[PDB]
C-alpha cells in the first residue's frame, strides 16, 4: 500500500533536514482553493503557500502554459538568448510602468539583487565612497534566509548562530516615520527596504499615510525606496501592489511568490534605467534566471490575475472576512487585521490554549492554516475563492474557535 | 510575422536589465544535444547551460515527470507536508550515502545553506566563540551572485561596487595544499569550500592528489570539507561526483544545475546528522525549497543519469574529445584541459583574434559555445551525445579554428 500520513512524516524525519516543523498534514492534490491529503480528506487552503498560489492550486491556464513550453524548451542559460524572456519583460515592465525588469528565481534573490542595485547606485550615482553605503530595514522584516537577509532580521531564530553578519545594514522600527527621517540624515544611506504590510511578522499593517511618508522622505534625502511586494503584491491585498493604496511609486519593486502561481520559482526586480543600468554585463546573474519555461508560466500567472479581476475579489471578500472574524469574542481573539485577502487574527494565548492547537483543530475541521508566532494565525485563502466558499470556511473557523 | 533574432535582441535591450552580454543567437527549441533558433538554424549545444542539461534539452522522461506532477500539485510550502519530498530525500541520500539532504532551489542558495551549516556547526559543535567563525575559499571560486557569494570572489567584475562585504571569508590559492595547511592553523576556521574542478574560472583542474590532501587536512584540523559539485557533479566529469575520482568523502556536498535536467531550479545540500541537525526547526528555509513538482523532476533526472550510464559515456567521449582537440596547432590553441565532458581550450589571443570571434564563427558553423575569459572557450555538450555526433561537432570545431 501507499504511505500513510505518518509514514510520510517519519520518512521526512529520517532523510530530510529538520529546518521546519510543519503542521502534521500530508497533502496530495491541490486544485483551486482545495487540498487533499493522502487519506482523501479535503481542506480549504488558508495559507496559499504564503501567497504563492494566489491563483489557486494548479490553475489550468498556467498549467497549460507550463505544458506547452516544456514540450519545447526550458533552459538555454543567459549565455544565449531565448524568445520568451523579451516578451515577458515587455509585458511586466509595461504592466507595472517601470523601464526594466531583472529576472531571478526566488524572493531572496530579488532582495539580494535590490541590495546590489542600491549599493551600485549609491557609489556610481549618489557618490558614496566605496564601501560606505548603508541600507536601512524595518524591524520585523523578513525577506529570506541568505546570510545577508538574516543580517537585517530582528528575529533571533533567523540570525542566532549564523556567523558574523553583513555590515552596512541598519534597522529602524516599522511604521515609524520619525525614525526613518532620523536614519536618512546619514548621506551614506543608499536605500530603505520595506514591506508595505509585514507578512511573516504577523500581517502588521502600517498606519495610513506611512507609505506616502516613506516616499516623501526617500525623495527628500536622495535615498532609494525599495518596496518588497513579494507577498503583498499581485492582487493579494486588493490591488496590483499594496503601495497602490496610497498611489506611491517606489524606486525598486520586488515581486515573487504568485508571479508563477506556484508552478515555478520566478522573481522580478523592477526599476527605471537610471538605477537598473548601474549593473553592467557580467556583473550579476543567475543560472535559471529568465529561463523560457518560467517566463511562459509568469506571463500566464499575470494574465490570470488581470483577466479574472482577482484584486477586486480580494478587496470585497477580505472586507467580508474581517467583518465576520471580528464577531468572535474578545476573550479569545484579541485582534483582527489585514488588507484584501491577507489577514490575521491574534489569539488570547493561555496555556490551556494557543495558536498551534487552534490550527490543529482547524485541520481537523477541514481548513488549513499555520500560526506565525503562537498567538498569530494567518488567514490567506487563494484569491479565486468565491463568497459562498469563503462563508463556509468562515463557518469552519467559527466552529473551531467556539469549540474551545 | 514572428520576431526575428534581431527583434529579440532589441526587445531584451529595451525592457530587460543589461547584466548579461550573450552570444547573439536567439534559440527556440532544444531537444537532446540540439538547439534551433527562430530562423530555423540548427546547432550543437556545447554549453549545456553550464551543465544544467546534462541529460540533454527536454529529456522525455523528465518532461513526463513534470507533466504528470503539474496536473496534480506543485507547491504546498513547507508549512505542511507533501508526499514527494520524503521519497526524493530517501532516494538522493541513499544514492550519495549521506544521512540527510536539505532542499533548496538555486545553486547559490545551496552555497548559502552550506555556509550557515558550517557556522552553526562551528559554534555549537567545534566550540568557536560567536561570531568568530571563518570559512576559507579558493581563489577563482564561483558559487553565485549573492552578497555573500561575491564576498568570497577574487573576480573584480563580481564584487566591485557591491557595498561592504561579508566578514569571516578568507581566500587562499586554488590547487595549493601548503596554503590550505597554513590557513587551517586558525582554530576559528569552521570550513573550507572548494570546487573539485573550477568551472567558471576556466575548467581549472587541480593536480592529482589535491582532493585527497584537502580531505586529510580538513580531518586533521577539525574543519568541514564543503565540495561544491553544482557544476562538476551528476556525471559531467565521468563520475557521480568529481571527488569520486580520488575516493574522497566531503563533509558537505552541494548539488544543483543538472539535478533537474534544466526543467526546474532544484538544489541540494547533503551531509550527515552531526552537521545537518545543527539547524533546528524554523532556523532556515525557502518558499519553493522541496516543493513536489521539483522533487518529481529531480527523481526523474537522477534516474536518467543512472539508467543511461551517462558518467561512463562522459568519461569515454571526453577522452576522445580532448585527444582530438590536442591535434589543433600550438600556434592557436595553447592548452586543452578537462575531465569527462567538462573541457576547455585556451586561445592564443592576438588582437586579430580572440575567443569571442571564435565562438561567433562556431555559431556560424552550427555549434554553440561561449568564452569564459577571452582566451578560454568551454566545450561541454550534453552527456547524451553519441560518438558520431561528437565527431561531427569536433569536425565543426576544426573547420572553425582552421578558418582563421
Ligand atoms: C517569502 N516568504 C517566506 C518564506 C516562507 C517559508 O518557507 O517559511 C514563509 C515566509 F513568509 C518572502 C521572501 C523570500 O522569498 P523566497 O526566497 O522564500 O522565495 C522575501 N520577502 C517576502 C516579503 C517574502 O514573503
Ligand atoms: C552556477 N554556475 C554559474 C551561473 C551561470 C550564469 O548565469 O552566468 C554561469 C556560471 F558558471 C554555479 C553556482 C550557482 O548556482 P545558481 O545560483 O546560478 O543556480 C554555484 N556553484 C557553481 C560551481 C556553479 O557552477
Amino acid at each position: 500500500g501507499p504511505p500513510t500520513s505518518d509514514d510520510i512524516f517519519e520518512r521526512e524525519y529520517k532523510y530530510g533536514a529538520h529546518n521546519y516543523h510543519p503542521l502534521p498534514v500530508a497533502l496530495e492534490r491541490g486544485k483551486g482553493i482545495y487540498l487533499w491529503d493522502v487519506e482523501g480528506r479535503k481542506y480549504f487552503d488558508f495559507l496559499s503557500s504564503y501567497s504563492a498560489v494566489n491563483q489557486g492550486h494548479c490553475h489550468p491556464k498556467i498549467v497549460n502554459a507550463l505544458k506547452s513550453q516544456v514540450d519545447k524548451l526550458t533552459l538555454t542559460s543567459r549565455a544565449f538568448y531565448n524568445n520568451v524572456l523579451g516578451e515577458y519583460e515587455e509585458y511586466i515592465t509595461k504592466l507595472f510602468n517601470y523601464h526594466k525588469v531583472l529576472p531571478m528565481n526566488t524572493g531572496v534573490e530579488a532582495g539580494e539583487t535590490a541590495c546590489k542595485l542600491a549599493r551600485k547606485w549609491g557609489y556610481t550615482v549618489k557618490g558614496i565612497q566605496k564601501y560606505k553605503a548603508k541600507i536601512v530595514f524595518a524591524a520585523g522584516n523578513f525577506w529570506g534566509r541568505t546570510l545577508s537577509a538574516i543580517s537585517s532580521s530582528t528575529d533571533p531564530t533567523s540570525y542566532d548562530g549564523f556567523g558574523p553578519f553583513m555590515p552596512g545594514f541598519d534597522i529602524i522600527p516599522y511604521n515609524d516615520l520619525p525614525a526613518l527621517e532620523r536614519a536618512l540624515q546619514d548621506p551614506n544611506v543608499a536605500a530603505f527596504m520595506v514591506e508595505p504590510i509585514q507578512g511573516e511578522a504577523g500581517v502588521v499593517v502600517p498606519d495610513p499615510g506611512y507609505l506616502m511618508g516613506v516616499r516623501e522622505l526617500c525623495t527628500r534625502h536622495q535615498v532609494l525606496f525599495i518596496a518588497d511586494e513579494i507577498q503583498t503584491g499581485l492582487a493579494r491585498t486588493g490591488r496590483w501592489l499594496a503601495v497602490d493604496y496610497e498611489n506611491v511609486r517606489p524606486d525598486i519593486v520586488l515581486l515573487g511568490k504568485a508571479l508563477s502561481g506556484g508552478l515555478y520559482p520566478v522573481s522580478a526586480v523592477l526599476c527605471d534605467d537610471d538605477i537598473m543600468l548601474t549593473i553592467k554585463p557580467g556583473e550579476h546573474g543567475s543560472t535559471y534566471g529568465g529561463n523560457p519555461l518560467g517566463c511562459r508560466v509568469a506571463i500566464a500567472a499575470l494574465e490570470v490575475l488581470e483577466e479574472e479581476n482577482l484584486a477586486e475579489n480580494a478587496d470585497k471578500l477580505g472586507i467580508i472576512l474581517r467583518n465576520e472574524l471580528m464577531k468572535l469574542p474578545s476573550d479569545v481573539v484579541t485582534a483582527v487585521r489585514g488588507k484584501g485577502l491577507l489577514n490575521a487574527i491574534v489569539i488570547k494565548e493561555t496555556k490551556d490554549w494557543d495558536a498551534w492547537k487552534v490550527c490543529l483543530r482547524l485541520r481537523d475541521n477541514g481548513l488549513l492554516a499555520k500560526p506565525t508566532h503562537g498567538d498569530i494565525i494567518r488567514f490567506a485563502p487563494p484569491l479565486v475563492i468565491k463568497e459562498d466558499e469563503l462563508r463556509e470556511s468562515i463557518e469552519i473557523i467559527n466552529k473551531t474557535i467556539l469549540s474551545f
